[PDB]
């Protein structure tokens, strides 16, 4: 038997039409700068794969951000570098400015354009209904671009969205989990953060595509309009699917498994149970109702689907009525 193959609905063959060196990052040669051009000012945050510092470029007194990479496979470093270089200059994509190594420790580090140390997670508590739509639209610009360039981000979450609210600009960061989409390729399902993992990751379906990012975006949107962080609050990867099933229902879940002939881990048998598909009104209350509208719920429903092929693409999402006012305002002034 085996699982049923799958293909992305959009941007399916974009990498095939590219020269090999565009996506064959294992053969990419890295252009190393001089780390003596940069002095670290202060630590910004600590991660599982890197440490982020505010720094200064000695040569031109320019503020930068330096991401010191924790030891990982050489090919993973080349992948993040190649993806950042391919996407450089794209809408709302963080700009990679330089690549350096410590002379003694040989530890690699990436230097980025400076952004204010404010991510989406810290800000959305004070956001109006319009601001949520505005910044969701800006994220969709970055996703539609990188998807059109044949790249899945695979780690979309509020922590990876830096926002300068005073200037109303945002940047999508942390491309260390991003990967090139190739039709027929099977990918590692051990990606993204638990609360944002798509059902394809949780049931171990490896032939996924750009639509993985659209599930993660739906998880972000639900947490913001409902003020429930996270929206799917699982204890682990198994319970994460249970939390989803208690909302989206078990019937569509098993139909999804049947459609792609997915061999489900037997542990799920005794924990998924039977659950109806819940109406989104269940999560509306007096403190979030000003963020919830029929347009928001209709848009959210079309993102959070078990069947990855049934989710809105980034471009389809940008044309939803949820963004009509945002589109009109950008047409007038931008
Ligand atoms: Cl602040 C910051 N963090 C990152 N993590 N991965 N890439 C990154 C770029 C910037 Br700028």
């Amino acid at each position: 038997s085996g699982p049923v193959p799958s293909r992305a609905r959009v941007y399916t063959d974009v990498n095939t039409h590219r020269p090999r060196e565009y996506w064959d990052y294992e053969s990419h040669v890295v252009e190393w700068g001089n780390q003596d051009d940069y002095q670290l000012v202060r630590k910004l945050g600590r991660g599982k794969y890197s440490e982020v510092f505010e720094a200064i470029n000695i040569t031109n007194n320019e503020k930068v951000v330096v991401k010191i990479l924790k030891p990982v496979k050489k090919k993973k470093i080349k992948r993040e570098i190649k993806i950042l270089e391919n996407l450089r200059g794209g809408p709302n994509i963080i700009t990679l400015a330089d690549i350096v190594k410590d002379p003694v420790s040989r530890t690699p580090a990436l230097v980025f354009e400076h952004v204010n140390n404010t991510d989406f997670k810290q800000l959305y508590q004070t956001l109006t209904d319009y601001d949520i739509r505005f910044y969701m639209y800006e994220i969709l610009k970055a996703l539609d671009y990188c998807h059109s360039m044949g790249i899945m981000h695979r780690d979309v979450k509020p922590h990876n969205v830096m926002i300068d609210h005073e200037h109303r600009k945002l940047r999508l960061i942390d491309w260390g989990l991003a990967e090139f989409y190739h039709p027929g390729q099977e990918y590692n399902v051990r990606v993204a953060s638990r609360y944002f993992k798509g059902p394809e990751l949780l049931v171990d379906y490896q032939m996924y595509d750009y639509s993985l990012d659209m599930w993660s975006l739906g998880c972000m949107l639900a947490s913001m309009i409902f003020r429930k962080e996270p929206f799917f609050h699982g204890h682990d990867n198994y319970d994460q699917l249970v939390r989803i099933a208690k909302v989206l229902g078990t019937e569509d879940l098993y139909d999804y498994i049947d459609k792609y002939n997915i061999e489900l881990d037997p542990r799920f048998n005794d924990i998924l149970g039977r659950h109806s598909r819940k109406r989104w009104e269940r999560f509306v209350h007096s403190e979030n109702q000003h963020l919830v509208s029929p347009e928001a719920l209709d848009f959210l429903d079309k993102l959070l689907r078990y069947d990855h092929q049934s989710r809105l693409t980034a471009r389809e999402a940008m044309e939803h009525p949820y963004f009509y006012t945002v589109v009109k305002d950008q047409a007038r002034m931008g």
